[PDB]
């Protein structure tokens, strides 16, 4: 049972509360991991109409069901503001050039 789909992914919220938490205690500490530095910045090019308040930044879901620990990023990441509330799941899967579509 799928809360988010991002292309093939199966994201349930408890998988997405856990991605957001790790990414948000960095986020909070000043530091990065990855070649990508994630978390960083999400800027909202796309215009999705997320409810939460911006600043956004994104951090890497994994469909590994893994936390994020540096390797490759893959398509799929949570999108969460300051407050440590979660903006919402975006995916590469599905979107042109190097944009993100929504999660369903
Ligand atoms: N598609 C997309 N990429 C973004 C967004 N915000 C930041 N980024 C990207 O994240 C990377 C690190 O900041 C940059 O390649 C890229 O931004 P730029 O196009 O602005 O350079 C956004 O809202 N949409
Ligand atoms: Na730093
Ligand atoms: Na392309």
């Amino acid at each position: 049972a799928c809360d988010y789909t991002c292309g093939s992914n199966c994201y349930s919220s408890s998988d997405v509360s856990t991605a957001q938490a790790a990414g948000y205690q960095l986020h909070e500490d000043g530091e990065t991991v990855g070649s990508n530095s994630y978390p960083h910045k999400y800027n909202n090019y796309e215009g999705f109409d997320f409810s939460v308040s911006s600043p956004y930044y994104e951090w890497p879901i994994l469909s590994s069901g893994d936390v994020y620990s540096g390797g490759s990023p893959g398509a799929d990441r949570v999108v969460f503001n300051e407050n440590n509330q979660l903006a919402g799941v975006i995916t590469h899967t599905g979107a042109s050039g190097n944009n993100f579509v929504e999660c369903t």
